């Protein structure tokens, strides 16, 4: 899966989470998100393809997934404890991570 594919997975699954009723779908979606985030972490985006791997832009980019992955884990712990509404608020919060990265690198 390339970067676009992983982004679609992140987006589709975030929509499942916000619309859901139940812990099962929230857990499942978060789990798919986690996978997609770890996969995207290895990618170099179009805007950065001419930078060096240890340019601040590139380290910034990786840092944003590392945050996202941590946030997904936090929501997933919540969902595992049956705090569906709380897990769901956690998912909404981490849109900031999506949006702040897109603002620079999309
Ligand atoms: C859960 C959070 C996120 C969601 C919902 C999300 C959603 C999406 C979507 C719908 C697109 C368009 C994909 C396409 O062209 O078909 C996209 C593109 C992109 N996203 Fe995200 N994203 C998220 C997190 C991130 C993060 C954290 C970053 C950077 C750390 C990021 C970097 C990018 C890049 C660089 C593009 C453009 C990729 C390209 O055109 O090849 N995204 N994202
Ligand atoms: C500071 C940082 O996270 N650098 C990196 C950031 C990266 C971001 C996306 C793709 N690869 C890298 C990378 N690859 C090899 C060595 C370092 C990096």
């Amino acid at each position: 899966a390339d970067l676009e594919d992983n982004m679609e997975t992140l987006n589709d699954n975030l929509k499942v989470i916000e619309k859901a009723d139940n812990a099962a779908q929230v857990k499942d979606a978060l789990t798919k998100m986690r996978a997609a985030a770890l996969d995207a972490q290895k990618a170099t985006p179009p805007k950065l393809e001419d930078k060096s791997p240890d340019s601040p832009e590139m380290c910034d980019f990786a840092a944003g997934f590392a945050i996202l992955v941590g946030q997904i884990d936090d929501a997933l712990k919540l969902a595992n404890e049956g705090k569906v509404k709380e897990a769901q608020a956690a998912a909404e919060q981490l849109k900031t991570t999506c949006n702040a990265c897109h603002q620079k690198y999309r």
